[PDB]
C-alpha cells in the first residue's frame, strides 16, 4: 500500500468534456479556483493526453492529480477472448504510466470490466479473468508507487460487483496490498442496504470515495443519505481521496456521457456546482 | 378515464419468469396466497399468452389482472423508422386485446419507447413519434375500456422521460382522457428531487404506482424514503393500482431480467418477499 491522505478532488467532466490543451487548462484552473486539492482525470483513452502539458498545468495551478477510467468492449479484461484481455492490460499499463508521469498515486473507477450495460450476467470465467487482470495491474502499479481502487458501480454499468460487500469478496480473491475498494454514493444509492454497511465492512480496504447525488446533479437536491454516508466514513475514520463527480448535458464527453446516459442538464455553471459541492462535503466531513 | 380503485398487486416476476400454463398459475396462486387484489402480467410478447387458461386461472383464484410491458428495438414507437413504429402500434394493440379478454382496465409500464439503454439523447422527432403512438394506443384502448399509464423510468431504461414532471409534460402533449402518469419508487429514488414533488404535481394525473426498494429487493432494506412518498400519495388521496415490483436472479425472465440488469439474488422465498411487501405497504397506505 502507498500513502493515502484525506484530500478533496473534482472529476474532470465537472469542467471539461475532452482533455485537449485548452480542456486541461480549463478543468485544472476550475478545480484550483474552487479550492480542490486535486483533479481526477478521465483516462478512457490514455494515449490522447499530452502528459508534459498536463504536468506543467498541475505545477502552474499547484494542483495534484489522480486518474479514473472505464474500459470498453475492446479492452474488457473480463472477456473470455484472450486478445481483448491483452488490449485491457495494455490500456491499464498506459493509464498507470500517465498517472505516474503526473506524480499521481491513485488509479480508480471501473478498471476491472467494460463500463456500460452488459446484455447478461457474468460467468465465473468473467470474474476469474477480472481478478487475474487486477492482480497483473496491481503488480505493475506497485513498481510506480500507485494504488488501484476498484469502483463498485450499479447494475447498468457492471455485472461484476454492484455492492461494497461484493467488491470486498472480489478484492480478497485479487489479494494485493495496493488494491482497494472504491465507493460512489450515486451507485450506493441504487444497490446498497443503507449507506453504512459497505463502509463499515471495508474499514482500511476503502481506498477511494466518489461523492455523487442520486441524479448526479447538485449535492443536496437528490435522495442520497449523505448524513448516513459521512457518519459511516467517520466510524472507520476514512482518510483518502474524496472526489465530487457530476454529469450534465452542459459538458459532454462524446463517449463517457452517452455511456453514462446523461440525457438532461442538471447544471450549467461548473464553478457554482464545484464550489457548492466542496462546501457541502467539507461541512459534513473534515 | 375508466374506473380506478385503491387496489394492491404484485408483479409476475416476484413468482414466475415465464407465462406458461405452469408459470401463470404459479404467479396468480402466489399473488392470491399473499392476499393481493391483482397480478400484474409482464406482456413483452403478448402473442405467447394462452388467454383462456389465464382467464380460468384469475376466476379460479378470484384475482384481477393488469398488464405492464416494455417495447424493444423492433417495436420502438420513438423510432424515426416508420416500419418499426408500426410494429410498436401492432404489439400495443395485441397487449390491449389480451388485457381486454382478461377483463383488464390498466395497460402500464414503458409502453412509449424501447425499454433499455439508448446510445444517445432523444430528438424532438423521437418524442413527437412517441406522443403520436401513445395517442393512437389511447384511442384504441378507450374502445376496450382500458386506461394507459406512462411509467417514468431512470436514464438507463429510457431517454424520453426520467422524472414525474417530464412524464406529466409528455402526458399533457398526448392529451387523452384515459392516459395517465405511472410512478415507480425504484426509478424515483434515482432521478427525483425528493419523493413528493412529482406526486403533488400529478394529482389526478397519477393513474398507477409501483412500489420498488432502491435495489428492487425486500421493502425497507434499501434507501427509498417510503414515508415521504406515501405522505405525498395521501396529500393527493391517490386511489389507483399499487404494485409491489421486485427482481432477483432467483426468478429470471430471460429477456426482461437481463434488460433490467438483475445480476444479484436479493431474495429466494417469493411468498416471504411478497407477504412482507404487502404488509409493509398496507401499514403505510390503506
Ligand atoms: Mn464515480
Ligand atoms: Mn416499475
Amino acid at each position: 500500500a502507498f500513502p493515502k491522505r484525506l484530500e478533496y478532488g473534482g472529476h474532470a467532466l465537472v469542467w471539461s468534456g475532452d482533455w485537449s490543451a485548452a480542456g486541461a487548462r480549463k478543468a485544472i484552473a476550475g478545480a484550483a479556483r474552487a479550492g480542490y486539492d486535486y483533479i481526477e482525470i478521465a483516462l478512457l483513452d490514455p494515449w490522447q493526453i499530452d502528459v508534459a502539458l498536463t504536468k506543467d498545468l498541475l505545477q502552474e495551478y499547484n494542483l495534484r492529480a489522480h486518474a479514473s477510467l472505464g474500459l470498453s468492449a475492446a479492452t474488457d479484461v473480463t472477456s473470455t477472448d484472450p486478445a481483448i484481455v491483452a488490449k485491457g492490460d495494455e490500456l491499464l499499463r498506459k493509464a498507470t504510466d500517465v498517472l505516474y508521469a503526473l506524480g499521481g498515486s491513485e488509479l480508480c473507477g471501473v478498471i476491472y470490466c467494460a463500463l456500460g450495460k452488459y446484455p447478461g450476467p457474468a460467468s465465473r470465467e468473467n470474474r476469474a479473468n477480472s481478478v487475474a487482470a487486477m492482480q497483473r495491474l496491481a503488480d505493475y502499479a506497485a513498481d510506480k508507487g500507485i494504488n488501484i481502487d476498484l469502483e463498485v458501480v450499479n447494475r447498468y454499468e457492471t455485472n461484476i460487483m454492484n455492492t461494497g460487500l461484493e467488491g470486498l469478496a472480489f478484492l480478497d480473491e485479487v489479494n494485493r496490498p495496493n488494491a482497494f475498494l472504491h465507493l460512489d454514493t450515486y451507485h450506493m444509492n441504487i444497490e446498497e442496504n443503507g449507506m453504512a454497511k459497505s463502509v463499515l465492512a471495508a474499514g482500511d480496504r476503502l481506498g477511494y470515495v466518489h461523492i455523487g447525488e442520486s441524479h448526479r446533479g447538485y449535492l443536496g437536491t437528490g435522495n442520497v443519505d449523505f448524513a448516513s454516508f459521512f457518519a459511516a466514513l467517520k466510524q472507520i475514520d476514512y482518510r483518502g481521496p474524496i472526489t465530487f463527480e457530476s454529469f450534465s448535458s452542459e459538458i459532454v464527453d462524446p463517449k463517457l456521457s452517452n455511456t453514462l446516459c446523461v440525457w438532461r442538464n442538471l447544471w450549467h455553471d461548473s464553478d457554482d456546482l464545484a464550489g457548492k459541492a466542496l462546501e457541502f462535503i467539507k461541512q459534513r466531513y473534515g
